[PDB]
């Protein structure tokens, strides 16, 4: 008899409570990343397309993955992005380069055609309001608000005739003219365009790395903080926890040696606990930054996330690199 | 390109995430329940099988949901608890009363069908291994272990004849004769079974009031402590969260008289900022235990659930049990 729903701000704070639960002490959670296995898929895995075996949720695949590990690596908050789609003005080596929808976030100032205010890095502006005729997703009602009194995903038809510059009004609300609006969000740093962000990602500030240092953001300008409190993050459905983790071989000179034919899984366990004695004794949670995995006790804490994929070379002090991508 | 997954700790790992969050400080979160709109739906929603509009997740539905706004109640740990769903042995009231599957939480001692010790609360088994000759998901797949290992789920053709009991083994093994093995899990204090549970969700403790009380929820002889650390919300899969507040008329005079016209909404802000004399006065997060919507900056904090029903009237000291589901 309720009608209920989770508004998408839901999924924003399953993210934010993630990343913020992290921390070293009882009261927090200490994530780790794990590697490990040898025994090769089969011959043809070394093949183009080659699709290894999905992990296995299940006790047995759990083991069968603490089995194969070969060292951890402590994740820290700084190696945690929040990350949304990238979708930049123009770019058409994908798909609807000009023609977007609401709420749709857009990066600009990123190419020659994005090109807007040099000297800053990519600013990244939200879609409002789109032209009036085009399609309403399902059903039809279509005009000036036909699908706005319930509003439906609405894709338009007239395309995006010029990208919106600058920071817009007091709001951020820009008015290019082509039918379309936008609001100025804010702007990426270089270095972290070049680190964190990708052709699918771009990277998302923290509400508190923003409040620390907004113009570093270009969110210094904006007052929807005496609103949002900088929950940017909010602002743009951001759910999506990118991560940035280097295998520093040298650490482990196990698998550096010549050979090797690396490993081919990963997984990310939190709160594991340190290898006990007498197993009657107080548990203790691991919180040093890389543990050889009989220094741990197998089995202790929890495994959210195992992964599968073609075997990873690995050399004397060569540095690797790890990203996955968690969702909310 | 790879293949990697979230396991099902992944989910429970957000329930907590959630539950841990909420507190003071800023890495906290202080989640308030808004209660309102007077103003009916409809002349027909008091007609039984009156269902109003699903609520709309846009800033319209926010700013909507606020217009209505007639108060709001701060969430406190001690109302919010991790649920699963809930499986009765023998509850011949139901499908499967006999027959169970591979994972499946029973719960046994909980009404006469259940009956098992008096001077116990709800005994929570988990089905561990069940008789081997059986039907499968797939027909072409009449041998268990192949069932087993092929994904679909087998169900024993041979029932449990008769409830488990006890604690078991080592681990909490048990085995009647039936040929279904059982594995205890804890027990459930009547003042819980009484107040939290219903007749399709079961209480499970987190793991802070497992630890800070293990006898109690019959988590004492365990021995699982030793490595999972208290997370029985693990092993059991628990990714819900059901709320137990009360809504005080006492403390609406407002909204209640001898003839008002109750409440419709109800919605969760986490996060909200209490009235500002102007909006750049530095961001004074609320941590009141409730406010009058007035006293709160509105659209502070962020709406991660609305839900709309018929009304509910709220009468002078009358106390309402408002319930909310949240799945992770
Ligand atoms: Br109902
Ligand atoms: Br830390
Ligand atoms: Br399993
Ligand atoms: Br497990
Ligand atoms: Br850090
Ligand atoms: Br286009
Ligand atoms: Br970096
Ligand atoms: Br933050
Ligand atoms: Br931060
Ligand atoms: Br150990
Ligand atoms: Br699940
Ligand atoms: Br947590
Ligand atoms: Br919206
Ligand atoms: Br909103
Ligand atoms: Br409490
Ligand atoms: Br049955
Ligand atoms: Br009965
Ligand atoms: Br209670
Ligand atoms: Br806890
Ligand atoms: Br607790
Ligand atoms: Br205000």
């Amino acid at each position: 008899i309720y009608r209920a729903i989770v508004t998408s701000k839901f999924r924003t704070e399953k993210m934010l409570n993630f990343y913020n639960s992290i921390g070293s002490g009882p009261d927090k959670n200490t994530i780790f990343i794990t590697f490990g296995r040898s025994e090769p898929w089969s011959s043809n895995e070394n093949e183009v397309g080659f699709a290894p075996p999905y992990p296995t949720d299940s006790v047995l695949g759990v083991t069968d993955m603490w089995t194969h590990m070969m060292g951890t690596v402590k994740v820290l908050p700084s190696m945690l992005d929040a990350v949304i789609p990238r979708r930049d003005w123009g770019d058409t080596r994908y798909p609807d380069p000009y023609t977007f929808r609401i709420n749709d976030i857009v990066v600009c100032n990123s190419a020659p055609y994005n090109a807007t205010e040099s000297g800053a890095g990519w600013l990244v502006y939200r879609c409002l309001d789109v032209p009036d005729t085009g399609m309403c997703s399902i059903a039809s009602l279509t005009d000036k608000d036909e699908c706005l009194k319930l509003g439906g995903k609405w894709t338009p038809s007239a395309r995006s005739m010029t990208p919106p510059e600058g920071r817009g009004d007091a709001e951020g609300t820009i008015e290019p003219g082509d039918g379309y609006v936008w609001e100025y969000l804010f702007e990426i740093p270089p270095d972290v365009s070049i680190n964190r962000c990708t052709n699918e990602y771009i990277v998302v500030p923290w509400p508190e790395e923003l409040k620390e240092d907004p113009t570093r953001w270009g969110y210094e300008d904006n007052l929807t903080w005496q609103q949002d409190d900088f929950g940017l993050i909010y602002r743009v459905k951001a759910n999506t926890i990118r991560f940035k983790a280097y295998l520093d071989s040298v650490y482990f000179p196990e698998a550096a040696l010549p050979g090797n034919k690396g490993f081919r899984q990963i997984s990310i366990i939190t709160n594991p606990l340190e290898a006990k004695a007498h197993p009657n004794d107080p548990n203790v949670k691991a919180e040093k930054d890389y543990y050889d995995p009989e220094d741990l006790m197998r089995h202790s804490g929890e495994m959210i996330y195992m992964e599968n994929r073609p075997p990873i070379i690995m050399a004397m002090d060569q540095t690797e690199e790890i990203n996955i991508l968690f969702t909310f």
